[PDB]
């Protein structure tokens, strides 16, 4: 039999090898000895024909040793396809996509897929076994704080897999883009270092962080009720609010509140009244910066929906009641300016703090970080599962421990500039774990709950919901392929064990929330999946993406308060200045929500991953429908905007990461 063996090797740096690489055939009959055929070059495809007395049959495998002389050198192969030039068959893919280091001879399988009950022949059992204790001893769980849910083991990078790290081409350019950008930032903040700062309007001196399009109309006009609720349908963090079914019990009312309570009946029977509530942050231990007190608050927001489509703010409680004594005062609009004011800037430096360590930390970068150590840990390369996954988890263990080194580690960025910083972040966070729900990663469970859908004015509601159904076809399609009966996801023991693995162990209990504890049917292990691919894309995109827009105008999103919030209705214009950040913390701000949010050097799109594990048309067909489906969403969605006044594009596919990664 002719073959036509060809190799590819990585586009990296070091992923070519000055080793010389022996290859071995073995199919379904027997195996046969080719060689030391080549030396991987960087980035160069080789192929090569051979011909074999020897049958094969189907080749199931394509074991690699790479023989290093005095000096190793480490490779990273992508692929390699051997395909039969004369007989009437298909081109046998073998993926790879990872480091190959050692003297050890590694073997890769063909890239079809299967699971232990669709491989009756056992030809692959042996291989899965010993790869996912070898998987085991590289993946463990680790704990940066206790009482949080589990994150990969280490401290530092240098403790994580070669094949998590980053490819040397994105390392250099992530860290240097960096660097010149905050320093750019830096620079021109410093100019300011001797400007006044007793007014409103100083706030445009340091205002140069990106200054787009959105953000321009944030300096414009943040002091606009209109847009102040409006961001919690469609700003950067969309998750807190919910349409009210009966009035919050927190929301107390002080003597002489009984018009106001009529009004907030009024807008219960009409379906139009909704409630952001802020209580996750009672009693945290605010931050510490230079021995100077920081401030936080738990506001309660109550919101109605105007016929013309627009939510307006109705009161504002920036305590939560004291049980035994007596209510907290309400502030309205009637209220002064003054007063209204400083109480509105306390629900926007409440509600990023909550973004971004809930929103943004937890439900995007944690819990991916948790989904990939299970995956890597549970699921074997060779399953079908886990090759729709894979794409989705990329570069997030990478990111993760960067941030747990510097950005919310001890005496990191938070500590320097927020208000949660300095512990009260880890209370915060670990508290947090039980509004960790199943239904709330879901789109149409969480919006069901919440009360958002149908809300035309929430367009992130729409968007996720349009989103979702894309995705669960998708993995419906793929799954469909390979699950033809409920008994086999039932019967599918890695598939168990991936799904003990998360709600068990890496989500510390989180059955009593709402995560299944086993995948019994196949519409449910569909829905699963999906859950897992929308929270590292769709559930992080549309919580990181808005921070270049909302959180660069310091008064629309103080990082601290330097200023208890106020008890009585006497605000002064000098007050919320001393309140608000000064200069010295709000250029520090804005230096930082650059870090946190930003346009990475190389992208990925949304279901745009050039790795390809699969091998045969029908799997590739169900992910050019995926792909179809998306860019005409992408689309759409560009036209809609056009209408609108505040384009929302958060969740379109173009711009959304195929996995958490910045
Ligand atoms: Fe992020």
């Amino acid at each position: 039999g002719v073959y036509r063996v060809c190799v590819s090797t990585g586009a990296s740096i070091y992923a070519g090898s000055k080793n010389k690489v022996e290859l071995w055939l073995v199919g379904q009959h027997g195996e046969v000895e080719l060689g030391s055929c080549l030396r991987p070059t960087r980035n160069k495809e080789e192929e090569f024909k051979v011909n074999v007395s020897k049958y094969l049959g189907s080749l199931l495998f394509v074991r690699l040793r790479k023989k290093h002389f005095l000096k190793e050198d480490a490779w990273f192969c992508n692929w390699i396809s051997v395909q039969a030039l004369g007989a009437a068959e298909d081109k046998y893919w073998f993926p790879c996509y990872r480091w190959v280091v050692g003297d050890g001879v590694q073997s890769l399988p063909v890239g079809t897929g299967c699971t232990t009950v669709g491989d009756p022949q056992g030809l692959f059992q042996k291989h899965r076994e010993q790869e996912l204790e070898e998987r085991r001893k590289l993946y463990q769980w680790g704990s940066w704080k206790e009482g949080l849910i589990l994150n990969v083991a280490g401290s530092k990078l240098t403790d994580l897999p070669v094949d998590e790290r980053f490819l040397e081409d994105k390392k250099i350019d992530f860290e240097a883009s960096l660097a010149w950008g905050l320093a750019e930032l830096a620079l021109k903040n410093s100019l300011n270092i001797l400007a006044p700062w007793k007014t409103l309007d100083d706030f445009n001196r340091i205002f140069w962080c990106g200054r787009s399009k959105l953000a321009r109309r944030v300096r414009d006009s943040w002091q606009e009720d209109s847009l102040f609720g409006y961001q919690f349908l469609n700003g950067a963090n969309p998750m807190l609010l919910r349409r009210s079914v009966q009035l919050p019990a927190r929301l107390v009312f002080p003597p002489g509140m009984e018009e106001l309570q009529a009004q907030l009946e009024k807008e219960l029977k009409a379906g139009t009244l909704f409630e952001a509530d802020f209580a996750l942050l009672d009693n945290i231990k605010a931050n510490v910066i230079l021995y100077c007190q920081q401030y936080l608050a738990a506001p309660l927001v109550m919101l109605k929906l105007q016929p013309d489509g627009k939510l307006m703010p109705m009161v504002i409680q920036l305590h939560l009641p004291k049980i035994g004594s007596s209510p907290p005062p309400l502030f309205l609009p009637t209220d002064p300016p003054m007063v209204w004011l400083l109480a509105k800037c306390w629900v926007r430096s409440s509600d990023f703090q909550v973004h971004e360590l809930n929103s943004h930390l937890l439900r995007g970068h944690l819990m991916a970080e948790v989904f990939t150590v299970a995956t890597m840990r549970c699921l074997p390369s060779i399953h079908p599962v886990f090759k729709l996954i894979v794409p989705h988890l990329r570069y997030t263990l990478e990111i993760n421990v960067r941030a747990r080194n510097g950005l919310v580690s001890d005496f990191g960025i938070f500590d320097q500039i927020m208000s949660t910083g300095g512990g009260g972040h880890v209370q915060l966070l670990q508290q947090a774990g039980a509004f960790l729900t199943y239904r709330s990663f879901c789109p149409p469970d969480d919006l069901a709950d919440r009360g958002l859908l149908g809300v035309e004015s929430s367009f992130y509601a729409q968007d996720a919901l349009r989103l979702w159904e894309i995705i669960s076809r998708y993995v419906q399609g793929i799954m469909g392929l390979y699950y033809k009966t409920d008994e086999a996801v039932r019967d599918d023991l890695e598939l168990q064990s991936w799904c003990r693995e998360i709600t068990e162990i890496g989500l510390q209990g989180a059955q009593k929330q709402g995560f299944p504890t086993s995948l019994q049917s196949v519409a449910q292990a569909c829905h699963f999946v999906t859950m897992c691919i929308f929270t590292c894309t769709g559930q992080h995109s549309s919580i990181h993406l808005g921070q270049l827009d909302w959180f660069t105008w310091v008064p629309n999103a103080p990082c601290t308060m330097r200023l208890p919030p106020p008890t009585t209705k006497d605000a002064t214009l000098e007050t919320v200045m001393a309140t608000l950040p000064n200069l010295h913390q709000s250029s520090l701000q804005m230096s930082i929500v650059w870090q946190l949010g930003r346009d990475q050097p190389i992208m990925v799109p949304l279901g745009q991953h050039q790795e390809e594990y699969f091998s045969g048309p029908e799997p590739r067909a169900v992910l050019e429908k995926f792909r179809e489906e998306l860019a005409i969403m992408d689309k759409e969605i560009e036209v809609r905007n056009e209408k609108l006044d505040i384009p929302y594009e958060y969740l379109r596919p173009s711009i959304v990461e195929n996995s958490v990664a910045i």
